[PDB]
């Protein structure tokens, strides 16, 4: 359902939206450290801006920076439940967690249902992890492979177990293709 650009520079991630774009996809993402970076992004076709930040006080800054551009959805990824609601104070729609522990990880989703987060994602490489993120609380379910095929299975296995939204994350526009193809 989110097609969502990791990009390697500024020139190749451009490229790759500009296909996704070209192709006819539905809902685009793009990953940056950089509110500057997030609108070259919206300009080519991305739809949610993904703010991954070096450290919090900085991704709070480029949050408040898209907020004021009048970026239509900004995301926030973190490790920590108390950095997203703080982020979602700034005005991230999307809170995500990317976390170190799976069992680390489910908490942080619970801490936040608890504390009513508007939206709520979760990344894994594994849909059996992601079944029980969206258990907890999770609406966004984020395929994060380490490889390939791989992945496109993680996405058939969440679309039978009937997911909310399904995310994949690729630095190819083809992959992201597929994984649509898969849903």
């Amino acid at each position: 359902d989110i097609l969502i650009v990791n990009p390697d520079d500024f020139e190749k991630g451009v490229e790759e939206v500009k296909e996704l774009k070209r192709h006819g996809a539905k809902i685009i993402a793009y990953i940056s450290k950089s509110a500057e970076e997030l609108k070259k992004a919206e300009k080519a076709g991305a739809d949610i801006l993904i703010v991954n930040p070096d450290d919090f006080e900085k991704g709070v800054e480029e949050v408040k920076e898209l907020k004021r551009h009048g970026a239509k959805i900004i995301a926030y990824i973190s490790k920590s439940a108390e950095e997203l609601k703080k982020a979602e104070k700034a005005g991230a729609d999307i809170l995500i967690v990317n976390p170190d522990d799976f069992e680390k990880g489910v908490e942080e989703v619970k801490e936040l249902k608890r504390h009513g987060a508007k939206i709520i994602a979760y990344i894994s490489k594994s849909a059996e992890e992601l079944k029980k993120a969206e258990k907890a609380g999770a609406d966004i379910l984020i395929v994060n492979p380490d490889d390939f095929e791989k992945g496109v299975e993680e996405v058939k296995e969440l679309k039978r177990h009937g997911a909310k939204i399904i995310a994949y994350i690729s630095k190819s526009a083809e992959e992201l293709k597929k994984a649509e193809k898969a849903g």
